[PDB]
């Protein structure tokens, strides 16, 4: 019995929307700019910086985006996206992550949104396990696919 | 022979999603083919002893959504239609992988044995409860949040 260290940047990975509200329906609704399927979060203690990569919907076609948001001394963090953002993490876990997003757009409209995102977590005895019955089968390693950085990467 | 086996695998529902896929014929997995799964949600039974399955494969450039129904067998290994007749076992399960061996025989008699590595997005009701009232705080209205875990818009993996 065994866990790796706790780390913030153990946080890092796969991660995915359950759900987000909106005080204002029309950013999350189809074609809304926070309508975003989130694929990966990458934590950095030392730079203080949160980066997110999702895809969102625009004009009928599936974008793959890019933030990067730094954190402030008392916590909350800041992103540049369709407006400025002060966001806020209310709780996190290996698990999950609840954020409160304050979004004041081009028009000086302010929106505040909820999320819940949750971590894909892909332990190293279960990949043992499937790579020896993997070779037990005697599948060569290129005759295996990787269904989850595709998910994190598409187009 | 053996004993019977204590099956409560009812809770292990839910969201699962594909991570690797192995095959003894790399043809059934490359793109466009029939194996390229990509996992949405897993349902058990414990009472009919079965397993449903929700995937999406990509077929001649247009995405499907597939619904296949397995059965268990007094051997312990579950039986399912699908291009062709598969018999598969289940390796290891937790509440957040399983770890699978199939077999399928196509419509030719060609035989393919697969592995695979599924994972569960696992919904804590503690966390659920803390997005919940902090989306009351805020004043939001139930019929303003988004479920993007059973969504039909989705991005494509490919
Ligand atoms: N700062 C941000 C930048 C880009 C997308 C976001 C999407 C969010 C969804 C729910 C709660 C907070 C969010 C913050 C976001
Ligand atoms: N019963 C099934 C139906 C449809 C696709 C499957 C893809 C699989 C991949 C690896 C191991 C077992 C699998 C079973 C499958």
């Amino acid at each position: 019995e065994e866990e790796a260290e706790q780390n913030l940047s153990e946080l890092s990975g796969p991660w995915r929307t359950v759900y987000i509200g909106s005080t204002n329906p029309e950013k999350i609704q189809e074609n809304g700019p926070f309508r975003t399927y989130f694929r990966e979060l990458v934590f950095d203690d030392e730079k203080g910086t949160v980066d997110f990569y999702f895809s969102v919907k625009r004009d009928g076609k599936w974008k793959n985006v890019h933030v990067k948001a730094t954190k402030q001394d008392d916590g909350t963090y800041v992103a540049d996206y369709e407006g400025q953002n002060v966001f806020k993490i209310v709780s996190l876990s290996r698990t999950h992550l609840v954020a409160h997003n304050i979004n004041v757009d081009k028009h000086g409209q302010t929106t505040e949104l909820t999320e819940l995102f949750v971590k894909l977590n892909v332990e190293d005895e279960d990949l043992e396990k499937f790579w020896k019955l993997t070779e037990d089968k005697g599948i060569d390693k290129k005759n295996v696919v990787n269904f989850l950085e595709n998910e994190n990467h598409p187009h």
